[PDB]
């Protein structure tokens, strides 16, 4: 029993974190085989023009106490790829994957190539992440682990004026309409991840919390008319299909759970909590709920 | 900016997790140098749990009855002894991945990371606190026994908890790494109940200072309070008494923000009286008590917004 915001074990990622210094800027890099991946703003803007002047020895790469020697450099979108002379012996099995809004991942927050903490978070519908990062965190990475394979999905680039975070996939493509420079940048209005709230309501029923259940059902259209009024993302037939296993395990149809969510949206919790929370939680996917209520190991 | 429930990087602990099997029971063990530490109830059947005589069960075991698996490698057991509620299995191979470590006993209110494991394989990491009633609100399934709690300070791992049991209420109980239970619990299936839980006041105050540091002051007021008057009100909401030590510990956060501890205590008093009125503090609708004063200083910046 119990329900915690659980992150993946970070060990496979810790052995890839390095410190990258270019002039006065110091941030984190990801060392996989003989390449170090890091935000291209470490050289800070015409990035072709800024990069062409730099030579290999301008980049200082530190892995623990060892200094790695840079032998080549290239740019891929907003990510700088530094060819080093040593392959990382601790390189895990890995893939670079682009995630979709609503999907979750673990973040290994780092400063000076040294990991300091791990937390779980979700890619918001407005493509920002509500992370916890201080100055020097740039280059910290987001990932998921599937069996022995680490799927890297995020690299931190910047903090928006509202305290939220923006970054890229490991191929350097930003999540959201963000650019990597100091300019007027604001996150769009955020919405609640409906399929995730429903998954968390199923997790609550699995842990003995059933006070919110009712005898009523709803149509997908009527639920979406109500949900769109509380700044909730539309619920699609795919979302319903994905919630299938949780519906079969508890005996509560997805549109039956939707009628409970509709009543919680119009009436609140009345001094009650669900899984120790007074708010409706949207940072656990249907897969996360299944994994935490099954026992999948890495 | 931002405030998350952050766990320590688990890598140093992942390299110590092993699977321990004795007869039909399989749980997790911690492999440090040439010793594997695990709950002594690995030698029990479910029947034995009602009134287990551990000394009588242990005397009947030989080294080869314990199967220890580290990844794909089988470790050979060459000795065994019991220390309180933990079983110490001497193995013939020292763990090459043994980090710098200490065994520390924590006090209620202190936080730590938990590396949840099944079959000697780590599956997830989360942050939690030792509750005032000595239980932990963890997330553990069958096979998680032997999972460990820890903190990391520089390169040193301080092991503080080993999971032993889930109580009928869903809360978890366990021992320090010397086998001494936290709380009045026994590794016996007896009707033992967790005492009424209370809120960790010093931690809620620390989290209110964290909100002030990240730029939020809506909850502050023009009042102060005596420590005694604060405690008379706090006890009424099932909040732990705030001691002079707690006030001393909050000193640096009071100096950083310019808000005296008893001034922050007056805001807490009023928050308990009025609730939040549709507002949140650091993205939460409840008063959070699982961040210590030390955690706040660690995660939050030295410069206030
Ligand atoms: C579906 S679940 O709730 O996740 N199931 C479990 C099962 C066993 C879990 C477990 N094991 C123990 O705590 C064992 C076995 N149990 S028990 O009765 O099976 C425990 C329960 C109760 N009430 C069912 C939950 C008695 C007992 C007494 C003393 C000592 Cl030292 C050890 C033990 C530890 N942590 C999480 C566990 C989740
Ligand atoms: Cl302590």
């Amino acid at each position: 029993s119990g329900f915690r915001k659980m992150a993946f074990p970070s060990g496979k990622v810790e052995g890839c974190m390095v410190q990258v210094t270019c002039g006065t800027t110091t941030l984190n890099g990801l060392w996989l085989d003989d390449v170090v991946y890091c935000p291209r703003h470490v050289i800070c803007p015409n990035y072709e023009d800024l990069l062409i002047r730099k030579s290999n020895h301008n980049f200082l790469v530190q892995a623990g106490n060892v200094q790695l020697r840079v032998i080549g450099h290239s740019m891929q979108n907003c990510v700088l790829k530094l060819k080093v002379d040593t392959a990382n012996p601790k390189t895990p099995k890995y893939k670079f994957v682009r995630i979709q809004p609503g999907q979750t991942f673990s973040v290994l927050a780092c400063y000076n190539g040294s990991p300091s903490g791990v937390y779980q978070c979700a890619m918001r519908p407005n493509f920002t992440i509500k992370g916890s990062f201080l100055n020097g965190s740039c280059g910290s990475v987001g990932f998921n682990i599937d069996y022995d394979c680490v799927s890297f999905c995020y690299m931190h680039h910047m903090e928006l004026p509202t305290g939220v975070h923006a970054g890229t996939d490991l191929e350097g493509n930003f999540y959201g309409p963000f650019v990597d420079r100091q300019t007027a940048q604001a996150a769009g209005t955020d919405t609640t991840i409906t399929v995730n709230v429903l998954a968390w309501l199923y997790a609550a029923v699995i842990n003995g919390d059933r006070w919110f259940l009712n005898r009523f059902t709803t149509t997908l259209n009527d639920f979406n008319l109500v949900a769109m009024k509380y700044n909730y993302e539309p619920l699609t037939q795919d979302h319903v299909d994905i919630l299938g296993p949780l519906s079969a395990q508890t005996g509560i149809a997805v549109l039956d759970m939707c009628a409970s969510l509709k009543e919680l949206l119009q009436n609140g919790m009345n001094g009650r909590t669900i899984l120790g929370s007074a708010l409706l939680e949207d940072e656990f996917t249907p897969f996360d709920v299944v994994r935490q209520c099954s026992g999948v190991t890495f």
